[PDB]
C-alpha cells in the first residue's frame, strides 16, 4: 500500500474574485402589471385603418424588457491609475414557462370545430438577450413612418420615411423596462462593444413557436479579443424580449404572448486601466 | 516470434465503484392506468366557456412522469466526516413506441376524404427528461391565472394574473407520478442544482411531430465543475414528459398522445463531506 | 541524389483479419413479392369502422425488412477456452430509388386541378437501420389495443389497453422479413447491446419527404467501450424500414411506399473469450 | 536588429503535378436546346390516364447533365508497370442562377388573387452532383412499371413490376447528357467505387426551395483510404441534376424547372499500378 | 511572496498594420430614395399578361446594394517591385431592423378576419453578403428571356432563351448600387477569385422568414490558401442584398421589402508583389 490522492466532493465557496448574479425579467406585452387580468399579453391588436392612419391603441406593442442588477461596490472612489470592474464571463439563460403553451383547452379559435381543442399562441415569435456592462444601444427602424405611437412608448423623434431604412439619427439607450417597442427598436451592431446580444425572428401568420430548455448550456461573453462586458459603476444590465407568439380569440382578435426570461450571470474582478476622467 | 498482447474481447463485470441502471417511465396523458381503455392519451379535451370559466375535465391534462430509483445502499453509518454517494455521470435515453405513429387505420378524422387514410397524431409536442439526485424543482407558469384545475391535479395555490408570468411563490417539487400538468409547471432555472434537464417544445395546431431513435447517443451528466448529480439517500430521479401530439376523433374531439421513455443511467461511487 | 519513399497507387487486397460485405433489402409496405403489380407499396389503407372495430387489411401495414448474412465460417473447435468472432466495426448505407420520387406524371389525386401534375409522395415517413450480431429486439407499443391484426403479420399476443403503453411482456425478435408492422413493433432501447439502431420519423398528413444520399459517409459501430456489435454463429443482421410517404390515388384510396436500402458494412475478426 | 522572414504575397502557380478544371453544365429538364422557348424547364407535365396507361410526352422528363472533361495526356505507352493518372481531390460546386427564383412578376397563377403577385417556383427539389474517373453508375427504379417511356430517353429494358424495388439487373451509365431520366435512375451505392455524388432530394406538392450559394467551401473527394476518383483515359467526369421546383401557369398546367451548376476540380497527378 | 504576472485590461491601440472599417448598406428594393413614402420596398407587382408580354414596372425589381469604402492610401505611387495593399481577414455583418417585422398592426391582408392581425412579410427571400477586393462579378441568367426590363435598370444585353440557362456571354460587374436585378444576376462562381460572398434564398409563396441576430459572430475571409480579398485602389467593396419577403396590402397587391445590412471588416497591410504594368 501507500499514499495516494482520493478526490473528495465538496462545498467549495468561489474565489471573492468571482461572483453569480441570478435575475429574471417579466415579459412586458403592454399589460405590464401583475394585477392585470392579460399580464403577459398585449391587449387586442388594432390594426391600420390605412397607412396614413395607423395608430395602434395603447398596451397593443410589445417592448423590451430591461434590469439593471447592482453590482457589490468594488471602488472607494475613481482617483487612482487602475480600478476594480466586475467582468461578465458567461451566462445561463432560460426562457421560463414554455410549457404553458401546451395548452388546447384556453378559450379561443377552434383547431376544427367547436368540439376540437383550441388554437394553441403561433404565428410570428421574437426572441433575444443581451447581457452587458452598460444600456443596450439601440437602432430604430420601422415598418411604416407614418404610424402614430402612443405616449406611453419610446418611439423614433421626428419619424420620417427614411426611417424605413437604417437613419443613423434614430438611436436610443434600452434604459426603461416596457417602453422601447420591439417592432420599432433592435440592437445596434455600430455599437454594443460592452454588450454580447444573441436574437432569433421567426415570422409568418400562423407559424409552430419552437423553444428549447436545459439547464446544461452556458454562453461565454467574451469577445475576440478574450474580454467580457465590464460593469460601468458597478452596474449589470440584463435585456430581452421573448414573443412566443400570438394568442386568438374565438371572435378572432389577437392578443401578443410574452414569456419571462431568466438570467444566471458569472462575473470577475479584473484591475482595468482607469477609464473615467 | 515474441511474447506480446493481444486484446481478447470478454464480459467484464465493471468495478464495483460503477453502477447502471435502466427504468421506463409511461406516460401520465390522463388516463394513466394500464386497464384504462385510453391508457396512454388524454380524455376529449374540454375546452373553456370564457376566459372567466375555464374548467379542465379530469384526466384532460397531460402531467410529468416521475419514476425512483433505489439505488445500492452505500452507508450504514451517516455520522463519519465522509459518507458514499452515488453520481450520476451519463444517460442514454430514449422515447419509446414512436413507429406506432406510423399508422394511418386508426380511426379518425380523414386527411381527404371517407376514402383516404386519417389524420395521424399532430400538433404540440413536448419533449423533456431530466436525471438528478433529488425532485426536479418546478417554477409554476400557465396561459390562464382564471383556469379552474381539477382535484386530481397539483396547481398552482392562489393563483391570480400574476402567475401568467414568473412569481417566484409559485413553486413546486416533482414528486408525485402523473399529477403535475405540463401546461402549470416547467423546469425552475433558478435552482435544480443537482438535476440535469433538457426540453424541446414545438407548438402549433397541426404541426407534424419529428423524432429521432437511436442506441447510439449518450448525455454526460458532469456539470461545469466536472460534478455530476449525487443521488440523496441513494434514490435517482428521474422525470419526463413526451406528448407526441393530439389524434383527433372522426367527431372532432381530440385527445393528447403521450410515449414512454427509457432512460440507462451510469453512475460511479464518490467520497462526499457529510452534510450533517 | 537520395532513397526515399514514393507514395504508389494499386489495388490492395485488405488483411485476411478484416471483410466486407455488401446487400440490400427490398421494401416491405404490403406487397412484397417482386411479382406483383403494386410491389414496393401497401395495398389501399382501409381505416377503422370505430376503436371496437378497427381491422386492416392483409397487406395494408408496412413491416420491417431483415436480411441475415452469412459471414466467413471462423470456429470448427467451439470448445476452447476462446473463439474467433466478425466484429462489425462501421457501415455505409443509402437509400436506393430516391429518384424515382420525382415523378409528377405518376397517376393519382391533382395537385392543383385536372390539368396540373399529380400530387407527390408525401406524409409520414419513418427511416431506420440497425446492424447487428443477432436479431433486432423489438418492444411491442400500438396506437390501439382494440385493432385486429391479420394473421400474416406478428403482433402482440393478448393485446390490452396497457400495449398502448409500455408493456415489458410484448416483446419480439426480428426474426421474419416483411411480418413485423412498423405500427406495432419498436426497437427494444433495454436490450440491443450487440446491435446499433439509427432512426428518424416525421408525421403529419401531407409533410414533405427529405432524403439525402452520398457515398462519402460512414458510420462507425464500436460503442462506448470501443466494441462493434459481435456476429452470434457468423451471421450478421441487417434491418430496416424505409417508409418515403404515402401516395393518393385520384379516388383519394392512400397506399404506402417504401424504398430499398443499401448497405456496406466492415468486419473483423476478434478473439472472444468462449461463452459456451 | 537580424535577419527574419516576412512574408510577400505574390502570384504562385501551383506545381506541374496540380492542375484545376472549370466547367458548367446547363439543365436538361426537357426543352434541352438553348434556341428553345422553354429551355431550362420541361414541357408540360402530362399525368397518366391510369396505372396501365401512363405515358410521358417527349421533353416532360428531367434527366441527368454529364460532362467529360480531357484532361492533359500523361502516358506514351500503356505497356509500363506503372502509369500516371490524374487523382481528383476536390471540387467547389455551384448551383448558378439562384436568384432567377426571386421573381413574382412571371406570368403563372396568382399567390391570392390577380392583384397579387405569381407563385414562384416550388415543389419537389432534387440536387444532386458527382465528380468522377468514369461514369456515374446507375441503378433503375421507378414508381410504377406499367409507365411508357418516350424513345428519346434511355429506360429500364424489359421493365416489370420488381423494377418498382431495387432489381440488379436494372443498371446503366450515366453516359449521355440529357438521355437518363431522375425518375428512373439513381446513383448505385453497390458500385461507383472510383465516383464521388452527394444528393439532397425534398419532395411535396408546393414546398419553398431552399438553396445556399458561396465560393468559400469545398469538398474533399478522397475517400476512407485517402485516395480520390482516378481518371480513366485521363477523363474526368462531371454529373449533376439540380430541378429546383415547378413553374405553375395561368391554366395549372406545370413545368420542372432546372438551374445550371458549376464545378472547379482540382487534380493531382499520380503514379498507378498498370491494369 | 514573488514577482509575478497579472494582467490589466486597458484600452489597447492595436499595431499601424490593422485598421477595421465600418458601414451600412441601405437595401435597393425598387424605392431606393429616402424621401419617397415605400422607401425600403418595391412598387407593388405587377404581372406578366403572358410569356411574351412582361414588362415589370419601373422600381419593381429589387436590386443588389454595393458600397465602395475608400481605404487609407498606402503607396505613394505604384512604381516600385512590391507595393502595400489592404487584405480583408475577417468581417462582422447583420441585418439591421428585424425586428421591425414584429408588426402586425401594420395595414394590410388579415390572418383570419377584419379582427384579426394582419399578415407580416413573408415568401420569397433571399440574404447575400460580400466583400472584396474589387467589384462583385456577376452571372446573368432569368427566369424568362422574354421579360422586358426598365430603362433604369442593368439587364442582360439582347437577352435570348439560352439566358434562362447559363450563357457565358451574360456578365456583369456589381459597380452601381440599386441598378443590378436579384432576379437578373448572380454571383459568377467561375469568376470572384478576390471576393468572398454568402447567399441564402429559400422560395415558396407565403414562406416565414427567419433570421438571426448577435454581436458575437465573426466570419474569416481567408481563402484556402489563407490569404483575404486584396483592395485594388485601396477600394472595398461591400454587397448584399436582403430581401425579408413580401408584404400584402388588403389590396392583394404585393410590395417586396428588404432590410439594411452592416459591415465591420477587419484589414491588415501586406506586401505585394505590384501587379500593376
Ligand atoms: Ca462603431
Ligand atoms: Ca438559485
Ligand atoms: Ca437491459
Ligand atoms: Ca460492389
Ligand atoms: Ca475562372
Amino acid at each position: 500500500s501507500h499514499m495516494g490522492g482520493v478526490e473528495v466532493l465538496e462545498v467549495r465557496t468561489g474565489p471573492d474574485a468571482i461572483t453569480q448574479i441570478e435575475a429574471y425579467l417579466n415579459p412586458r406585452m403592454g399589460n405590464n402589471i401583475p394585477s392585470e387580468d392579460l399580464y403577459g399579453y398585449s391587449n387586442s391588436i388594432n390594426t391600420a385603418f390605412s397607412k396614413a392612419s395607423d395608430t395602434p391603441n395603447k398596451d397593443t406593442l410589445p417592448c423590451y424588457s430591461v434590469a439593471v442588477i447592482k453590482l457589490p461596490l468594488l471602488n472607494e472612489d475613481m482617483t487612482c491609475d487602475t480600478i476594480l470592474m466586475w467582468e461578465a464571463v458567461s451566462v445561463k439563460t432560460e426562457v421560463v414557462g414554455i410549457s404553458s403553451l401546451v395548452n388546447l383547452h384556453q378559450g379561443g379559435k377552434y383547431i376544427y370545430g367547436s368540439s376540437s381543442g383550441c388554437v394553441p399562441v403561433q404565428g410570428t415569435t421574437y426572441h433575444m438577450f443581451a447581457v452587458g456592462g452598460e444600456p443596450l444601444e439601440l437602432q430604430g427602424l420601422v415598418a411604416s413612418s407614418t404610424a402614430t405611437y402612443p405616449d406611453d412608448v419610446v418611439a423614433i423623434k421626428n419619424m420620417k420615411p427614411g426611417n424605413q431604412g437604417l437613419d443613423p439619427k434614430a438611436k436610443a439607450l434600452l434604459d426603461k423596462d416596457g417602453k422601447y417597442p420591439v417592432e420599432v427598436w433592435c440592437p445596434d451592431p455600430s455599437k454594443n462593444e460592452n454588450t454580447r446580444y444573441y436574437g432569433s425572428f421567426t415570422g409568418g401568420a400562423t407559424t409552430p413557436p419552437v423553444m428549447q430548455f436545459t439547464n446544461s448550456v452556458t454562453t461565454v461573453l467574451l469577445d475576440e479579443n478574450g474580454v467580457g462586458p465590464l460593469c460601468k459603476g458597478d452596474k449589470l444590465f440584463l435585456s430581452c424580449a421573448d414573443i412566443a407568439g400570438v394568442h386568438t380569440n374565438y371572435s378572432e382578435t389577437q392578443v401578443w404572448r410574452g414569456l419571462p426570461r431568466y438570467f444566471n450571470v458569472t462575473l470577475r474582478k479584473r484591475i482595468v486601466k482607469n477609464p473615467y476622467p
